[PDB]
DNA sequence: CCGACGTCGCATCAGC
DNA sequence: GCTGATGCGA
DNA sequence: GTCGG
């Protein structure tokens, strides 16, 4: 559907969701509001009452009441009050910095630190991740055009193959599903020398090369299997330079790679469906392996997977392109 | 009534 | 110093 | 906050 259909309601619930996660530290009440926001955003009618909305999965009594108040008054008393609360709004805002969660944002505001400005005059109280998030605060809240993602893929695939041509890299996420834009770049990486029963330098050598050609600009975290950092496309000429982008590089064992590729391709809703259907066919699916359920639920050894299709076969589904995987 | 509500690698903290 | 908990992201 | 055993 469209925005102005129930945008005022979905925005209200989205605001409410954030305050729950960031201020109240109620992660489950955060997901509840977002789930309610989603199902309403799919509802192809301009909602007339809270009761009409209550018919939907995810909308209970409390939200029905709030929807009633919004439709009747055009606003929400509790949300209006919390928007103008100095402490709460500042705590909620500081969490927009990557690295600063609700706990760190709590401490900052507790000791006077309320703003980006305030963060800037207090570098020594920010860890490495928080500094990067502050430095690229604006760039990280921007989306990446698909064309730029394609240019970014060109670089990743080229350099990865350059390090070792037996590497297998795959850009997953919404990009692989064909989205016109992405929020980040999730790269999944494997190599013949890396199985589950199987060096610890495979991920390091790839991150290193991407730093040597100056694609990777910063590093949020890095271990033997997962890399979280920052990257940037080269500036064309005197033309304005590209924003800094979030990139994740994951080293997954060969025998788990395609369960990894399938999982990190998405979408969420699709992964819910596929696993729900997988169970009723007698198989359990996590991000790593596909295992057969016994007659009492006792899972067996993981079944060999050498392609995405292999998984679809196991649960008797026709292999569907990432293009058609929103649900 | 009352627990589930996805899971886990990495950095960094609290404790010993 | 080591181990395990906690915060964070996704 | 919502759902459901
Ligand atoms: C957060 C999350 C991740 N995933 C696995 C599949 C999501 O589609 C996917 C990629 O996560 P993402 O990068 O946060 N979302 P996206 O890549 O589809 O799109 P965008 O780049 O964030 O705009 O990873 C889930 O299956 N359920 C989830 O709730
Ligand atoms: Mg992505
Ligand atoms: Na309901
Ligand atoms: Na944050």
């Amino acid at each position: 559907p469209q925005e102005t259909l129930n945008g005022g309601i979905t925005d209200m619930l989205t605001e409410l969701a954030n305050f729950e996660k960031n201020v109240s530290q109620a992660i489950h009440k955060y997901n509840a509001y977002r789930k309610a926001a989603s199902v309403i955003a799919k509802y192809p009618h301009k909602i007339k009452s809270g009761a009409e909305a209550k018919k939907l999965p995810g909308v209970g009594t409390k939200i029905a009441e709030k929807i009633d108040e919004f439709l009747a008054t055009g606003k929400l008393r509790k949300l209006e009050k919390i928007r103008q609360d100095d402490t709460s709004s500042s705590i909620n805002f500081l969490t927009r910095v990557s690295g600063i969660g609700p706990s760190a944002a709590r401490k900052f505001v507790d000791e006077g630190i309320k703003t980006l400005e305030d963060l800037r005059k207090n570098e020594d109280k920010l860890n490495h991740h928080q500094r990067i998030g502050l430095k690229y605060f604006g760039d990280f809240e921007k989306r990446i055009p698909r064309e730029e993602m394609l240019q970014m893929q060109d670089i990743v695939l080229n350099e990865v193959k350059k390090v070792d041509s037996e590497y297998i890299a795959t850009v997953c996420g919404s990009f692989r599903r064909g989205a016109e834009s992405s929020g980040d770049m999730d790269v999944l990486l494997t190599h013949p020398s890396f199985t589950s029963e199987s060096q610890p330098k495979l991920l390091h050598q790839v991150v290193e090369q991407l730093q040597k050609v100056h694609f990777i600009t910063d590093t949020l975290s890095k271990g033997e299997t997962k890399f979280m950092g920052v990257c940037q496309l080269p500036s064309k000429n005197d033309e304005k330079e590209y924003p800094h982008r979030r990139i994740d590089i994951r080293l997954i064992p060969k025998d788990q790679y395609y369960c990894g590729v399938l999982y990190f391709t998405g979408s969420d809703i699709f992964n819910k469906n596929m696993r729900a259907h997988a169970l009723e066919k007698g198989f359990t699916i996590n991000e790593y392996t596909i295992r057969p359920l016994g007659v009492t639920g006792v899972a067996g050894e993981p079944l060999p997977v050498d392609s995405e299709k292999d998984i679809f076969d196991y649960i008797q589904w026709k292999y569907r392109e990432p293009k058609d995987r929103s649900e």
